[PDB]
């Protein structure tokens, strides 16, 4: 029968806590060790209704952010979709997006709440697909608060806060994107294991690695691209395989992690991607 799923936004307290390795940069770092523990604990003890704890980031952490931030910002005008470019300066103004400042999740959450009703919840680590997607049903983005190791600013084995803030947040501020995202979460609620994996894959090739066509040009809206200097350039380089976004086809595609994607999917628009998902979710309900 139907598995447990959240019925209200505070119900995410019951799944968001259901979560390093030696190959990771920073395994070797005792200070980074304690820091990550500190971030994980903040997420574990967060309960819905709490202000998200404000963090004093270290100078090393801010420098790492600045390095990623600076290089990525050179590429956004020519690579990011128009919605991304529209919202990014608003975040600069209202949430302190600067090369020399890491935005606080609480500010970003308040900004999004007034823009689309989206909000942030710090998450200690990787959640099951089901739990992660369930947050979106209440317009809750489960969001990492830690920073990648300073040794390698340009690669992270995992979503860190830099990826969340530069990759995800600007589009969550966009009504059409937020509707699309929430509908993925809503479709997942209490769905079968198979449906959840299918929805997770569609989410992956849209929210995380999606491309869209705007005024005849391919642009990027996927968060994983927008926080990855290499793959951002590669995705629009012309040497990449591209297919039309089509849920029944896209949900079969394998989600690669330790490498560039084999293929990227192109949505006509967020509205259209939304309409296709709606048609698709009917066949998996
Ligand atoms: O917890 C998740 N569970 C899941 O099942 N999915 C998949 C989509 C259903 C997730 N996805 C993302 C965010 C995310 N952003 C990424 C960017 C590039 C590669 C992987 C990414 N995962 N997270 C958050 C997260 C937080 C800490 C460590 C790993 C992942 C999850
Ligand atoms: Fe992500």
């Amino acid at each position: 029968s139907v598995p447990w799923f959240p019925k209200k936004i505070s119900d995410l307290d019951h799944c968001a806590n259901r979560v390093l390795d030696a190959d990771h940069p920073g395994f070797k770092d005792n200070v980074y060790r304690k820091r990550r523990k500190y971030f994980a604990d903040l997420a574990m003890n967060y309960k819905h209704g709490d202000p998200i704890p404000k963090v004093e980031f270290t100078e090393e952490e801010i420098k790492t952010w600045g390095t990623v931030f600076q290089e990525l910002n050179k590429l956004y005008p020519t690579h990011a979709c128009r919605e991304y470019l529209k919202n990014l300066p608003l975040l600069s103004k209202y949430c302190g997006y600067r090369e020399d400042n890491i935005p606080q999740l609480e500010d970003v959450s308040n900004f999004l709440k007034e823009r689309t009703g989206f909000s942030i919840r710090p998450v200690a680590g990787y959640l099951s697909p089901r739990d992660f997607l369930s947050g979106l049903a209440f317009r809750v983005f489960h969001c990492t608060q830690y920073v990648r190791h300073s040794s390698d600013p340009f690669y992270t084995p995992e979503p860190d806060t830099c990826h969340e803030l530069l990759g995800h947040v600007p589009l969550l501020a966009e009504p059409s994107f937020a509707q699309f995202s929430q509908e993925i979460g809503l479709a997942s609620l209490g769905a079968s294991e198979e449906a959840v994996q299918k929805l997770a894959t569609c989410y992956f090739f849209t929210v995380e690695f999606g491309l869209c066509k705007q005024d005849g040009q391919l642009r990027v809206f996927g968060a994983g691209l927008l926080s990855s200097i290499s793959e951002l350039k590669h995705a629009l380089s012309g040497h990449a395989k591209v297919k039309p976004f089509d849920p029944k086809i896209t949900c079969k595609q394998e989600c690669l992690i330790t490498t560039f994607q084999d293929v990227y999917f192109v949505s006509e628009s967020f509205e259209d991607a939304k309409e296709k998902m709606r048609e698709f979710t009917k066949t998996i309900k």
